[PDB]
């Protein structure tokens, strides 16, 4: 139905024929976020649309870290795209090459993932400490149809054993799950990343770009698009799109914009495609400084207002209110980037992560979680420096806190009432810095910039099938929805992969491109991977240990083992350490 | 061990860094087969070896009485190494396009499928054509074979693991003819085939999973590689017969020291260092092939040509170099030996084929979509007509049919002689007979309207001979510093021989190991570990029966299924089973 899914090298390496009649078509891409950028690259590369017919409408005209960071090997659509984007750092190489080599020579992993009691490593760090009841809850969730998970919370499907496991510590902090978030999305994550469970506790599965996501992913694509003549249109806010929703078709007819404070309108025909990135987790963000809190806001911005205006033209365009209203005041809102050249801080980090922060390699290898922090705070030092023109004596630490309405342990205030230096103080406290030194180090030996993001948890809010518009709604002729609030099967939002996937599916479907789209990696269907998951989830126990204290399963196991003794199934189980 | 297996787009699209010290290395590739050429291409593209330091050593120096077809078995999408290679090889047909791009577009424009797979009784379609007619016993035997460890199948034959129900099934007709399996062949390799291609079980009977090049293999695969290699300065050396390679074998090292060659009559010797790599294609299924013509049989032979002599000479220097005798010796005389290429512009023959395969042979698109099997032919004969013409110099009013017989020592039904005693025109008459041509016309249409070239291949079944782990050398034997074995008599995991993929796979593995290239090699496709594929396979193997139909007969299975279903009622597992038609 205008696209199909594939895997393996045949479809990966094959090139689509130029799509029919693309020469008389144009594209309008609302926003210059990564999904729109990705949709424009696919239009250039696989649609062979001329860049002059491709219009990226962005609101803006013309340290803080984190647009994105962690990636994995099985970002199948992202790597398809970025093998074709030249590096801005290596000659005759793609962003993929740069990244692939970088991560070979300095492969990621954490030497200390969770701390407590002011800088001590958690004694069970590395184990999931899941009881058999918790594991059963995990499988039961995977065995639940997604259809049966409308509006279901994480707390509805897990008991306290689960929430007391180390597993949950590692999972909620690395992915930013709150207990009230969508069990649907939690389920997709479990199945989506099962091949990396072996790397969950020590982040051995993660891979990072050289610099921040903008210097390493966005700018390369902007440059790719500029060299192909893509028209970037600034000072343009898209307020509405008039869509004709009939019994047989949906056609976007008109883009209503404010172009430099002036109300204008872009008339569309059936051959003008519109790519809407609906919803935004970064909109309405505010910034503090070392002595000022990022001020809280519940303002809807352009992105949310546009989706709401689209949603009033058809329920098939989604339900933005499920995502941008009723966000619990406890949710993550604040992140901070703390910069310092102070040797005591840097040295304290080294004595925890066991790596020289200033060496230019992995440091924390991903977030260290402060497990007994009131704020449920985690922080990471990536490869330093994360910016191109930053002094090589400086580190930049990124801090976030899952709980926003709880007094700190040292700064007895909610993070939303904290200046940069105060967030720094709470962090240094949990690092174990002598409290007699913390205040001055935060105020005069560091600079910490907080950001308040009202919608940073928005992707994970409990939802129902239908709350997210399909990438190409039923009967849509020239309208697609892209990014992490659009609907596609199996893949997990809050990833850059999801933004590139939806962009590729939108371009391919709307132009009818005759090439397969890589399916979400088939890990949860791979018996090899499933064998490993059991092994790892049970903290490296074989099937005899797993069933030890249970009469019913040790009898079923016995029967099974008599049946499989000396077979290939036995050999597989042994290779995967289950026997 | 100097490699790793991978899958997914990350490693597929990634480029390896230039391997360490490759500027001081050279390569010698014995022969111009596809594996050797494939290796040369990986040397260029991923090794970044200088072309002038790559030396292809080929016997031949650079007279047949008709077009000859072969080498062009089908391909499938999940030839993972092959497409990794040919995405990088320029098409000679389409500008600005790889061989993959050309193949890809062609097979979407003219997808392959068969409209008539098995005939009998002189041109009549098999009534059950389409079905596997597998009994539950037979199905249990297939599954029981896959659940057997490879190690316990040493020297086991296919007749040792299957019984009467299976051998009487359409499945086995389809299977044995399309893959050229003999009942005495390796059950280990049959097992690898079962698992290797389980994702295509739905395409077995109508060939809808097969893909074909535009032209014969040499024009579509080999010649693009040769021009890639020559454009990069690669050295081709003709008139070179390699007789032996001196290998110093020691506790911690195997090193090729010397290549003993006959170069245009003269006994010569290429001296090697550890930095000169040698790639050996050990054994050959086409070695010692002889040709006949429309009036002459291809004369039978037992000669061990150069390839089999070279391997025996290597096997003498270490048991890690394999057992060539398990493959080139004691080949049964009933084995497939003869194929033939029958070329005609005669409208009665062409129209007769059209009436069977339901397509115009001369339109330039799929014709038979792969072999048609004559199920009741004494010879167990099959024949295919690919897209026409398979040769760029051939007239547009001509077709060329490829014909083979699995049984070489059995009288024909019309020409009452074994195929080995038959002239090109006699093979054609036996073929025409089974097409339904009136016997009054068969002699004249085979003798004056057709030109049939037979080929006798002593070793054409040799890939499938019953073997034991260890008979095939590893692609890079343990501790080998500059010696690799490539092609379909070298050992790698899971993959299936008698396929171009296996040749390219070994090539890739050899080059990557010997040069320590830091990029993943695509694993054999993971279909046999894929629950969705295994579900589809149960459905298809039981001729599209959901599980309730499958268990009707066994009141106890009817029960076990009763329980399973309540354990999974309303769950994802149920939904998957319904999606894959088992409920
Ligand atoms: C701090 C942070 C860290 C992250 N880290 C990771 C990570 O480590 N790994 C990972 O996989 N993922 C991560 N993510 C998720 C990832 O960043 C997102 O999935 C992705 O960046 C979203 O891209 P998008 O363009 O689809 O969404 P957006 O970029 O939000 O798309 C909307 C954009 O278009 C513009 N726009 C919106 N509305 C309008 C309008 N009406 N008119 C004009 N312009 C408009 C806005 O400027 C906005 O930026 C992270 C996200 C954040 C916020
Ligand atoms: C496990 C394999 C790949 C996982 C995909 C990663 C993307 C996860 C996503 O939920 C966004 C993360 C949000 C911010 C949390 C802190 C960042 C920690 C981190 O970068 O992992
Ligand atoms: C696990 C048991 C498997 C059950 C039977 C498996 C059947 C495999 C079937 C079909 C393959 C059909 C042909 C696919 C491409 C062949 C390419 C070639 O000729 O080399
Ligand atoms: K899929």
């Amino acid at each position: 139905s205008h696209m199909y899914y594939s895997y393996g090298n045949y479809e990966a390496f094959a090139r689509p024929k130029k799509p029919e009649n693309v020469e008389n078509k144009s594209a309008y891409l609302i926003g210059s976020g990564l999904a729109s950028l990705a949709a424009a690259c696919f239009l250039i590369r696989d649609g062979q649309m001329e860049g002059s017919k491709i219009h990226i409408l962005e609101e803006l005209p013309k340290y803080v870290v984190r647009g994105g960071r962690a990636m994995e090997n099985h970002f199948e659509c992202l790597w398809d795209l970025f093998r074709s984007i030249p590096s801005l750092e290596i000659d005759n190489a793609s962003v993929l090459d740069e990244f692939y080599w970088l991560n070979k020579e300095d492969p990621n992993y954490s030497r200390c993932r969770v701390i407590e009691k002011q800088g001590q490593r958690l004694v069970t760090d590395g184990d999931f400490t899941l009881t058999k009841t918790a594991i059963k809850e995990i499988l039961d969730l995977c065995l639940t149809n997604e259809e049966d998970l409308d509006d279901v919370k994480i707390t509805d499907v897990f008991s306290d054993d689960f929430f007391n496991s180390n597993f949950w510590i590692y999972w909620k902090t690395m992915f930013a799950f709150e207990p009230w978030h969508s069990a649907m999305e939690m389920r997709r994550y479990l199945m989506r990343f099962v091949h990396h469970i072996s790397g969950l506790a020590d982040f051995s599965a993660l891979k990072f770009t050289k610099y921040n996501q903008y210097e390493s992913l966005v700018l390369p694509m902007v440059e790719y698009l500029k060299s192909h003549g893509v028209q970037f249109e600034y000072d343009v806010k898209v307020e509405d799109i008039k869509i004709d929703v009939t019994t047989s078709q949906k056609i976007a007819r008109e883009i209503l914009i404010d172009r430099n404070g002036n109300a204008e309108s872009i008339k569309l025909t059936i051959n003008d495609l519109v790519f809407v990135t609906n919803g935004s987790i970064t909109e309405s963000s505010t910034y503090g400084d070392n002595d000022t809190p990022a001020p809280p806001t519940d303002e809807l911005g352009g992105s949310w207002t546009l989706w709401k205006n689209l949603a009033r033209q058809s329920p098939e365009f989604g339900n933005p209110d499920k995502f941008c209203q009723n966000i619990p005041k406890k949710s993550w809102f604040v992140s901070a980037t703390s910069t310092t050249n102070n040797k005591e801080i840097i040295d304290t980090i080294e004595s925890i992560c066991k790596r020289d922060p200033l060496a230019g390699k992995t440091v924390t290898g991903g977030i260290i979680t402060i497990n007994d922090s009131a704020w449920q705070m985690s922080f990471t030092i990536n490869r330093q420096q994360q910016f191109k023109d930053q002094p090589e004596n400086e580190i930049s630490t990124w801090i976030y806190a899952l709980y926003s309405d709880v007094n700190g342990d040292y700064i007895k205030k909610p993070i939303t009432e904290c200046s940069g230096n105060e967030i720094c103080q709470e962090w240094l406290y949990h690092l174990g810095v002598s409290t007699d030194k913390i205040e001055d180090l935060a105020k005069h030996a560091s600079n910490t910039i907080p950001v308040y993001m009202p919608y940073i948890t928005s992707y994970f809010m409990t939802r129902a099938i239908g709350d997210r518009p399909l990438v190409v709604p039923h009967q849509s002729q020239n309208l697609a929805f892209i990014g992490n609030f659009a609907e596609t099967e199996r893949d997990t939002v809050f990833t850059t992969e999801y933004s590139v996937r939806t962009a590729m599916e939108a371009v391919y479907q709307l132009l009818n491109i005759d090439r397969g789209i890589p399916e979400v990696i088939n890990s949860p269907f791979d018996l090899r991977v499933l064998m490993d998951a059991i092994y790892e989830l049970n903290d490296h126990q074989d099937l005899r240990e797993i069933t030890k204290d249970s009469k019913m399963q040790k009898l079923a196991l016995a029967g099974f083992l008599k049946k499989i003794k000396g077979t290939y199934i036995e050999s597989l189980l042994k290779e995967h350490k289950l026997l």
